[PDB]
C-alpha cells in the first residue's frame, strides 16, 4: 500500500501492530515519529528516499514539488491512531548520526540537525538567508511579500509540508531553509518549554537523516528575557545564529569534533 | 445541487478522501483551508469565481447582488470533518501571488493581502474609509449606527459571510472593506498571538486570490504596549495604516517593487 | 410547535430544519443570539403573536405569569451542537426596520440596548423610577422590598429575561432589565466576551426595532473603570453612567449621529 | 415509591422523556421544583416534599423524635437532577427574586427580608460563638472538623450541600430557626474570591426568599485582609442580611427589610 | 463480595446498589471520602473484619503483607461516574461514636487526624519515633535506612495508606502515616484550598470511626505564608503539631472537653 | 508475551487480568510507575530474563545489539484507562531487597536515583566521564560528538530509557541517563511539584529493584530559587550531586549505614 489512513485507526490488537501509515500504533522500520507539542508526526524514510532520487533527477526543483503534492503528503504525515501519546511517553527523537556523515555547510563539520537563524523583527534574518547559497527558501506562515514572486522559493501550508520539502531537498543534496517557524512559536502553548523540546525533536530527525536544515525563528521575547530564551534554544539544537541589526551577535554550533562559539556586537 | 455537509462526516477511508464540502478531509483543487484561531474555514474558489463573474459581467451588479446574497454567502464555509487539525498541523495559508498581478489601490503596487486600518476608539477610522473610494463597507460585529441604515453598506453575521462578500466583491473588481474584525480580537484567546497568525492566514488567502481587502481593527491595547502590537500586526499583513486622533500617524505597505 | 430539547439532527436532511426542530439552519423568522459560549434564538413569529396577545390584556404583569410556556418558545437555546462550527465568530447583523422611530430613552435613539451603569449605591433604582417604565424585569439580584411593592416581573434565566423584554417592547410597552449581573459574572476568563455579547444583544434589539434598558454593574476598579465604560459604550446604542445618584455621562447613537452628555 | 424516587443515572433521550420533571430525568421543572444553580452544579428543591416534611415536623407531638426517624426523607428534599442539557436550556440560571404573600418576620431582625443571613469573618473571629447568642433551634454542621460541639450540642451533622439545604429548608418552614455551620466547601469548591460564589449565594438567598424563610449561614471567605472590605461588600450585595465579626464582636450589620 | 472495577450501573435498579457493586448509593456500612476530585469509600464492615484478624495476629507488619486483597476491599475508589453530581460539595459528616475515649496522642484527643507539620529537616520523622507508634506507614517518600531497619509498612496509594491506618487503629494499635506528600503535590486548585478540605474529609472519617491517625505533612509554604498555611491546616483537623529545629514550636488540639494549645520557640 | 495496545478490560473478569493483558490489577511481577499524569509499568520477569541474558552472556555487547527491541519492551504503558481512579495518588513502595550492598556511586549508597544536577555548562557530562560508567543512555538531547563516538545508547521515550537503565543495572553494569530533560519540560503546572513525585516514584522502583541509576537533570531554575529547588530534589531521591563551574559543589547521599 501507499496511502495514509486518515480516519480509520486500529480497534483490534492485530490492527494495532501495523504501521502508522495503516492506522496502527507501531512504527515500521522505515517510520520515524516526530513529537511536536501535543502532536505526533511521522516521516517515512522509504518514501523520502524515493522522492530524493526523483527530485535530483529532474531539471527543476521548484517545479517538481508543485506537481507532486501527493508524494509529499506520504513523506511526512500525522498518524491517525490516538493512543500514541500513551504508548510512547515523553517521546523525543533519538540522537543518532548515519555512518560516514560529512558537512561543510552551514559551517565546517556541523553536526546534522537544525541550524536556527534567530532574532527579533527586523534583525536582518532574510538578508542573512540570501547569502547562504540556499537552493530555495521554503515559505511558511509569513505574509506574502515581494520575495515570494521573485525569489527562489516554494510556499507551503503546514508543518508536514515544510518538513517534507526540507527533508527531500537536503537528502537530494540541495540546501533548504524554512522561513519560518513562526506558527510553531505561536502554536505551542503553556516562552513554552515545549518549544525547546519540539526543536530538539525536529533537530534529531535531521540528525538521524544526516542533514542540516536552516530555520528562521523569531521567538518574540523581551530584551530582559532574550538571553534566557536564546540560551535555551541553543541548548536544544545543533546550531544557532543570533542576528542583531543585520550582523551576527552570537553563534553556537555543535560539530563532529567539539563546539564552536561566535561573539559579535 | 450539491450542498455543504453540516453534520455527517467521513467514517471510511473512501469518504475521508472526498472534498471538505462533502465531509472528507482532503481539500479539492478549488478548496482553500483558512485557519482562524482553533477554527478551520474553507473558501470554494469555483463558487467564488462563479459569483465574481456574474457580478462583474452584470448590466446591473447591484441588483444581481441583492438577488443572490445566499449564494454569495455560501462561498466560505466551515468543514464538518473533525480530524482536520491533526492532518494539517499548524496550518497556515500558502504565501503566493497570481501571475501578472498588479495594483493601484490602496497604494501603487500594493502586495495582495489585507490592508489594516488600525487605531483606538475615536481615532477616525470610519472617516478614513470614506476617503478611500470604496464600493462597499461590510458591517460585522459592530452596534447598529446611522451608517447601517443609509450608507453603501452590507450587514453580515459571522466570519464566513464577511470573508465571502469581501472575496467576491474584490474578485469582481470592486473595493470592499470590512468594519470590522472586532470579533476576531475578542473571540480569539499583551494580546493573543493567535490573532496575528489569523491575520496572516487571511492575508495570504487574499494574496493567493490577487486581491486587497481593507479591514478595520481596534486592537484594544494599552498605550504602552500599543506600539508593540501595531508592529506585530504590520509584520502579519501586506499593509497597515494607523490612525491617531483623526490623522494618519503611520503607514507601512509591502509592494511589488519592495516594502515601502 | 414545540422546541426540541434533546433530539438533534444526525442526518443532512434533518440538519436543514430550523433551530426549533433540532436543525442547524435558522428559519427565516429565527435569529441567533451568541452570548459567550452560548447561542440562543428568538422566534420573531412567536414574538409577534405574543406581542399582540399582551397588548389585548390590561395586566402586562399577570399575562407573563400565566404564559411562561409561550415565552420559553419566544427565546430558547437550540439543541444542535454544531452551531459554533457552522457560524464562526457569530454576531448579529446591524440592521434597522424601515420606518423606525423613537422618542424614548432619547430622541431618535438607535434601536438596541440602553445600558444604565454604575457601581453599588450609584443611584440605579432612582434612575429607573424616573424613566416611566411599564415594569422592571428582575433577574439575578437578591430579593428586596421593591420586589414586594414595585411594578416588577421576576425571571430566572437569560432566555426569559430577553423574551419578556422583547414581547413588552414590541407590544409598545417600556421595559428595563435589572440586571445583567449574571451575564457579567457568567462571561469571563472582565472578559471582552462581555462586550461582544452586548453588541449581539444590542443588534437583536435593532433588528426588532426596539430599545431595552439594562442595568449593568461591571464592578471593576476605579482606575480601570473609565476604560471599561468606554468599551461598553462602543458596544451598544446607548449608555448612561450614574454616580452618587446623578447622571455622570451619557452616550447615544441616534438616527442622525452621536449624543455626548457629560455632567 | 415510584412517585418519590429520583432518576440517578437514566436521563431523557426522547422529546417525550425530556418534558418530564427533573426528578424523572427530564429537562423541564415540575410546578413544585425549583432549580438552584451553584457554581457549575444545578440542584433542585421539591417544595412538595419540603412541605410534607415541614408540616409533619411542625405538627408533631414530639418533633425531635419525628426528625430522628425521618432523616433520610428530610434529606431527599434537595437533589441533583440527572439530565445534562440543563445548563444549555436555562442559560445563566439564577433564582426568581420573589416573596410570598403575608410574609412577616421578627428574627434575625425586625422585618428582615427572606433570604440568607450571613455570619462572616476570618478564622477565629467568633462566628460559631455568635451563633450561641442568636437563640437557635439547630446548627447544621457541614464541612468542618469534628469538635466538642458535635458531641454535646443541638446539632445535626450532614455530608453534602443537598443535605445541608434540605435540613435548613425543612426546619425553617416548620417555624424553627436553623443555621448552617458552614459554607466552607462553597468557598473552596467554587473557582480575590470567585464571582461564582456571589451568584451562588444570591441563588440560595432567592430560594429562601421564594419560600419565605431566613436561613443563617456561617461563611469565611478566606480574603486577604487588604481585600476583605471589598469582598464583604460584594457578599452583602448578594443576600438579604449580613453580619461581620472581628475579634469576637459585631463590627457591621446590614439588612434588607420589608420597609 | 468483590469491588466492581469497570462495570458501573446503567439502569435505575443498578444505581441503587452499593458503591462496591457499581451503584451510586452507599450501603449503611459505606462511607464516601472525597479527596480533591477523587471519591474513595471505606467499607466499615470489612474494616471491622480486618481489625479482628489483625488483633489476633502476632506480627502486624507480616499480616498486612499477606493480605493485599482484604486491604483493597477495605478502602477503594467506586467506579460509578455520577457520584460528584449526586453528592454536591461532598464532605464527611462530623460525628463521634458513643463511648469514645482517648489517651493518645494526648488526653481526650478528638477523633480525627493529628498532623505533624514542618518544613524540610524539621525533625518530623524523629518526632514520630517518640510518639510510641506501633508501626510507621511509609508512602510517597524515597526509601531510606529506616525502611530497612525500622518498624515500617510500605504502601503505594492513598487507599492502602488509609486502609492500613484504619485497620490498625480499630484493632487498638497506633498508626502514623509518613507522609501525605502526594496529597500536597497531587491536589490542585499559596497552597490549594482543596488540600484543606481533603484533610477535613479524612479527619471526619477518622472521627466517625472513633480513631486518631498521625500524619506527616510538609505543606511547602514560603516562610512568609507559613503561619497562614499552618492556621488553615489547624482549622481543618482535630490536632496539629508544628516542628522547628527538632522541637515542638506550636500545637493545637480539639478535645472532648474543649481546646488545647502549645507554644515553644 | 505481548502487550495490549488498544483493547482494554470491559468486564469484571477481564479487569482482574494483568496490566500487560489490558486489565487493571498488576500481576505479582508488574510494578506500576506513576510519572506526571502517566502510569507506566515494569515487568520484572522480562526485566530479569533480559538482565540474566546480558550478565550471563559470553559477549554482552553483541547480545545487547541483537536484542534492543526486547529490552525496550521491559517497560510499557498499560492501556486500561481506569488506573488513575483505582490507584489514587499512586507512588512506589519504599522497599529495599534483602542482602543489598553497594560500593558505587558511594559506599553503602541506598538503591534509588543518583541525580547529577546543574545548569547549562555546569560540567555535568564531564562528571559522567569520571564515574566509570558502562553506558550513557542518551534521551531528549540534541545529537553531539558524544552520540557519534562515545559508549552510548540512544533512545526515544521514557519507557526505553528506564528499560535500558533497569536491565543494565540489574545485570551488574553502571548505566546513566542523559538526561531527564523531557520530564522537566513535559510534566508541567519555580517548577511543578509533579517533577518531585515523579523522581521519588522512579527512585523507589530502583529501590525495589536494588539498583542505583545515575540521571542528569537540568531543572532550569533561576539562580535565586536554585538552592530551593536543589533542596526539593534531594528530598525526593537517594543521592544528589550538584555541579557548578566544573566542580562538585554539593553531594548528599542516603546510606545503609545512615
Amino acid at each position: 500500500n501507499e496511502t495514509v489512513a486518515l480516519v480509520v485507526e486500529a480497534t483490534t490488537e492485530a490492527e494495532a501492530k501495523k504501521s502508522l501509515r495503516e492506522g496502527g500504533l507501531v512504527p515500521a522500520a522505515h517510520e520515524i515519529m516526530i513529537p511536536v507539542g501535543n502532536m505526533i508526526l511521522a516521516v517515512d524514510t522509504q518514501v523520502l528516499d524515493k522522492c530524493a532520487l526523483a527530485l535530483a533527477a529532474s531539471d527543476d526543483p521548484g517545479r517538481w514539488f508543485a506537481e507532486n503534492e501527493s508524494l509529499i503528503h506520504s513523506t511526512v504525515f500525522a498518524p491517525v491512531a490516538k493512543g500514541l501519546h500513551r504508548v510512547y511517553p515523553l517521546l523525543s527523537v533519538r540522537p543518532e548520526v548515519p555512518a560516514g556523515y560529512e558537512a561543510s555547510w552551514p559551517t565546517q563539520d556541523h553536526m546534522p540537525g537544525l541550524h536556527l537563524v534567530v532574532g527579533g523583527t527586523g534583525a536582518g534574518k532574510s538578508s542573512y538567508l540570501a547569502s547562504q547559497d540556499l537552493t530555495l527558501v521554503i515559505r511558511w506562515g509569513e505574509p506574502a511579500e515581494r520575495f515570494d514572486v521573485e525569489g527562489a522559493t516554494h510556499a507551503v501550508s503546514d508543518l508536514n509540508e515544510a518538513l517534507a520539502v526540507a527533508f527531500v531537498m537536503a537528502r537530494a543534496g540541495y540546501r533548504p531553509a524554512i522561513d519560518s517557524f513562526r506558527n510553531l512559536v505561536f502554536g505551542i502553548e503553556s516562552i513554552s518549554t515545549a518549544l525547546y523540546s519540539a526543536m530538539t525533536a525536529i533537530n534529531n530527525v535531521c540528525s538521524r537523516l544526516g542533514i542540516v536544515v536552516m530555520v528562521v525563528v523569531n521567538p518574540m521575547a523581551t530584551e530582559a528575557k532574550a538571553e534566557l530564551v536564546y540560551n535555551n534554544m541553543a541548548a536544544s539544537v545543533a546550531g544557532m545564529t543570533v542576528l542583531m541589526d543585520g550582523a551576527v551577535s552570537k553563534q553556537t554550533v555543535r560539530t563532529l569534533s567539539g563546539r564552536t562559539w561566535g561573539v559579535g556586537k
